């Protein structure tokens, strides 16, 4: 059936979702899994939310990323409103209207990271490696654990991403032949659901 997960909400805001969840036989839960169908985000009146991890994984699964206004209007009108009307416009960081989740629902037959080998490299911070790995998988990429493990083949394009405010490196180029980008290449590529160009994102590689 329907299974719901919640993001950016207060206790009382949560209680409202639960009431809506109880009234409509919807499972509510703490952590997002593949079983999750809906991700309720807090937004401003014009469906703009902050980009949480559940935001990305939600879009990565191409679920229903939908504003908390879905919940309260549904309570107000005493009926389960259309998810279509309430979906999240975009976010505070990628722009007030990129309609990201929209494309993601519409494009499961061709996922943006199809045909790619991705290596989430070294230390990571707000987001753990495995979440980013699962994100990246969900969008049709193939995870590599170590640089040396890239399918050296005309077939696939390998990418290495890193987030550099963690290593408390620019010599990945010396250990493998791959584009090195910044974790924001993935996050934006997922937020916008377009496959971003690596130029704006490349980390310098010393010879
Ligand atoms: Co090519």
């Amino acid at each position: 059936r329907m299974s719901m997960v919640v993001s950016g909400l207060t206790p009382e805001e949560f209680m409202l979702v639960y009431k809506f969840a109880r009234k409509h036989h919807i499972t509510l839960t703490n952590l997002i899994t593949e079983e999750t169908t809906h991700v309720v985000m807090k937004t401003d009146a014009e469906f703009v939310c902050e980009r949480t991890l559940k935001y990305f994984l939600g879009i990565a699964g191409g679920k229903w990323v939908v504003s908390y206004f879905w919940v309260t209007q549904s309570i107000k009108e005493r009926k389960m409103l259309n998810e279509h009307d309430f979906e999240v416009r975009g976010d505070v960081v990628n722009g007030r209207n990129h309609q990201g989740p929209k494309r993601a629902r519409e494009s499961q037959d061709r996922k943006i990271f199809r045909g790619l080998e991705i290596c989430c490299y070294g230390p990571f911070t707000n987001m753990p490696t495995d979440q980013l790995e699962w994100m990246v998988q969900l969008c049709g990429a193939s995870v590599v654990k170590e640089l040396s493990s890239f399918t050296l083949g005309t077939g696939v394009h390998p990418i290495v991403f890193v987030q550099p405010d963690a290593w408390t490196f620019h010599a990945i180029g010396q250990m493998c032949e791959a584009p090195v980008v910044t974790r924001e290449w993935v996050l934006d590529s997922v937020a916008l659901y377009q496959c971003q160009e690596l130029d704006t994102y490349l980390i310098p590689q010393i010879p």
